[PDB]
């Protein structure tokens, strides 16, 4: 059988708590892009604007190889060492906050949700300035790795034949694994936006030239051993604010057969393009899931929390503070007395706090047989990462090394070859995080651990 | 009387899990446009307004894996399934989208009601666009499922009867399937009868015809079969009020008020008529992907596909988008915006991931208990087992060998019955699931829920 | 309530954008996009206080102890919010006929 | 705390408003530098203590 050996069913679960918990974490650019300035290093505002899923890749220490070993806990030699998080508070930043985003060249029929008037002229290019938000959500995932999300695009035209310029493409959904920093659908498009308009007309800007996900839960619910996320937390709620009717051409058509017709206008009924504008709703701070224990204890997963390679990869979701921020900087060093707005070049960023807080319980894991096998086929790279008999390993490489580099003119093969495991996710970009050191066991000293020690 | 079934239905220690890998289903929100073949190639209508209508083909258990007949006297007794759990899993975000309707007439409003044409009569209409109520709804039964639905009634003395005009009022029950059009709350009644105009109210629906499901009937359920279970639940507003122009059919009384001058002392529109509307939607009120095993399912049955039939209701709204693709008539696209340069399209998702928990009960059958049974329906005993119930035969009558005839007995046709079901010729989400039966449950997030709710 | 502020863009536009359209669209305009903020409703439930406190363990390893005899209170309001008008008459007499 | 309940209103004169790109009803506008707008509002409720 495949059957999910659950964590606990050969970890040895411990007496061993810690603590560990992140600073501050900060950053701030630009609501949609990077604003380059030349580069390299940096020269660049970058974005900022956090719709976007967020990736942290959490960085643990190895247990295995604390150093000392008495061992007197614990033979690693067949008990190998591992972290589990148990309780976690992750201190959140900022007040809460808002914003807004919008599109000049956002077309629109018009605004069929009761217009005052119902003109409907017939020429292009009335696309306009508009902006606006998106449903009130709070999500967050936990897990041993990193998470899915899936999305679509303009699928294959897996008929034999090609087809007509503009023509309706048959559509394929996609999943992705979700990446620190991947932009969120928002109410609007686990799929390529940028694919699926043509024009580039439409929606907020900021996704015009966008694709996004929406997290695949279920599959990640259906996860092999209940480990990639093992934990995930969610809270989602919007309406609709306004109605439209979007221009464009029908690539279709309406069927006659739904009317008595008029004439002109009415004999020849306009668009079927029924389009509205969202809204998130109202905040209170109440709503907030953020900023208490989360105390875990059994787990959806089988993997009952635990993280080999010490990475967790936290994956979050918060629309509690949107704002790219706006400076009025005069042109001027005179400050005129008639104010022209021209005397200002105007700017906007938005800027980023965070705390993850924990509490942990590494747990030690005797080396079973037909077992760590089948962890092996489970995955040995762990356990490798363990590793146990012959390495095996290469002396002439490893003498060698760290020679090079006091000099950039000297000896310029200058890192042109690296030496990795490597993780995929490598070529994912994840918020680097670490806390090798906010380890700790001063419960009492920590928050979390206040309660948490008050939780026991 | 009927009764609990378990009473003749014997419980076990029977567990499975079963649980759909994926239900998916796409196409455009109004309708379907054909795109040659037309076996097959379309755009299939789809819109989540479309009812959610499952038959299940389940394991005929007597035939089934651990069949360790500690399991029965396999004559004396026959195997059935009951699905004890159930969870829901929902596919997608939620979203949400909207309709409209260009031909959508429209007189007016009713406070910026500050001029009225108030003629027009030609048509009014303008474009339109559209919202509705917040609803969810669960139907689970293992045999599908009924709404109740109106028609203009019929001029039982044909006497009098007036070219378009009113007409006695007819309420009908029928049978929902799948993918049939949802009622937001309307279509329980014929469009194509209600608007002469056939061009008044929203296009979405404009052709259709809808019915709304009758727990009372279905609680008026014989032993709880197409409802063992059942869930609705539903809120909404109003958004806003209008008049819609009409010729007025009606009168009404000049008695009731004063007559004032010109407009005001001729009277004007009495078609006050206003908006549909939901309101804010958030997943904490969510209905789905909740996990039952159930305790008891008010019905007399004790949840059994009959048959291994299974038929499983919907309804959900939480997602409205069919989805508009800009896609260039130009080879590339130009630089200047002109709509021409777009041929934009629509189309609609729906995924589904059902996950289950299923105990046996085998069933020792006693006589009268089957006949009993065979009251309910036979087909039943004739799934497994074959007595002649049938007979007798008769009480006894009547002459009627004479059908060679000829001229001299012009008799009776007579037509045969074909039986299976009624559901044959109607639709589904088709779902066999007896691959997906699970003895290790664990391995459904459910089971493991379930195992940990014991 | 949503605007755009007018301004002058201090941060620039990549046309990589929008398709183009004519003049006053050929390039467009701003992107200052600016909402109205808003408190909401007011009832009598959502006052946070006049409620006892017995303190029972504050959250830090002081529990409440007063050095220095010295105390720090912190607070916020906005319930009661509000600005009070004085329509003063600029003549001692009172016009019978307005003037403002 | 005293008092009954209460709320009220701050402005601004001379705001620099471009346009509501709201329901940007009924329609949009161009430029000047006269971009001096009278304006009230309000904001978040809030109670804190520490």
């Amino acid at each position: 059988v495949a059957k999910v050996v659950s964590t606990d069913e050969y970890v040895t679960r411990t007496s061993i708590f810690y603590h560990a918990g992140s600073s501050r974490l900060l950053t701030v650019g630009h609501p949609y892009f990077k604003v380059p300035k030349g580069g390299n290093g940096r020269q660049d505002v970058p974005k900022v604007s956090a719709y976007q899923y967020r990736v942290f890749r959490v960085k643990l220490p190895d247990p295995n190889k604390f150093g000392l070993p008495d061992n007197t806990v614990y033979d690693p030699n067949s008990q190998r060492l591992v972290w589990a998080c148990v309780g976690v508070e992750i201190g959140r930043g900022q007040p809460l906050g808002v914003g807004l985003s919008g599109h000049p060249l956002y077309n629109k029929l018009d605004d069929t949700e009761n217009s005052h008037v119902a003109s409907a002229v017939d020429t292009k290019d009335t696309r306009d300035n508009v902006s606006v938000d998106y449903k009130q959500t709070q999500l967050c995932i936990i897990g041993c790795v990193p998470a899915i999300g899936e999305h679509w695009t303009k699928g294959t035209a897996c008929k034999p034949t090609t087809v007509v310029q503009g023509d309706c493409p048959p559509l394929e959904l996609i999943n992705t694994p979700i990446e620190d920093g991947d932009m969120v659908d928002t109410g609007y498009g686990a799929m390529d936006f940028k694919l699926l308009q043509d024009n580039k007309s439409e929606v907020p800007l900021d996704i015009c030239q966008s694709i996004c996900k929406y997290p695949d839960y279920l599959q990640m619910s259906a996860d092999a051993y209940g480990d990639s996320m093992f934990f995930c937390l969610r809270r989602e709620q919007v309406f609709a604010r306004h109605f439209w009717n979007r221009s464009g051409t029908m690539g279709d058509q309406l069927p006659e057969s739904l009317y008595i017709k008029g004439t002109d206008i009415r004999a020849n009924p306009g668009s079927y393009l029924y389009s509205p504008s969202p809204s998130g709703s109202v905040v209170t701070s109440d709503s907030q899931l953020f900023n208490k224990p989360y105390w875990l204890h059994k787990a959806q997963g089988l993997n009952n929390g635990i993280c080999w390679h010490n990475q967790l990869f936290l994956t979050v979701v918060d629309t509690t503070r949107s704002t790219n921020l706006s400076v009025c900087a005069s042109t001027t060093s005179s400050i005129p007395n008639v104010y022209t707005p021209t005397s200002f070049k105007e700017y906007a960023r938005h800027v980023e706090e965070f705390d993850l807080q924990f509490i942990f319980q590494l747990c030690k894991i005797t080396l079973t047989t037909e077992v760590m096998s089948y962890i092996h086929n489970m995955n040995t790279t762990i356990l490798e990462d363990w590793n146990f008999g012959v390495t095996p390993p290469p002396t002439a490489s490893l003498v060698d090394t760290y020679r090079f580099v006091q000099s950039a003119a000297v000896t310029c093969q200058k890192d042109t070859a690296p030496p990795v495991k490597q993780d995929p996710y490598d070529k994912l970009k994840f918020w680097p995080v670490d806390l090798k050191e906010r380890f700790s066991a001063d419960l009492d000293q920590f928050p979390l651990g206040r309660k948490f020690l008050l939780q026991l």
